[PDB]
């Protein structure tokens, strides 16, 4: 449940953009829905 925003912080930060996290949208994202779209606009950006 709130552990997706840490899933989601680990997946894109070590498996997803090879090492990055700088964007705010792994604190704005409280609930699982918004990890998993924040998640996706994050990793769509950086591509």
């Amino acid at each position: 449940l709130k552990n997706a925003k840490e899933d989601a912080i680990a997946e894109l930060k070590k498996a997803g953009i090879t090492s990055d996290f700088y964007f705010n949208a792994x604190n704005k994202a409280k609930t699982v829905e918004e990890v998993n779209a924040l998640k996706n606009e994050i990793l769509k950006a950086h591509a």
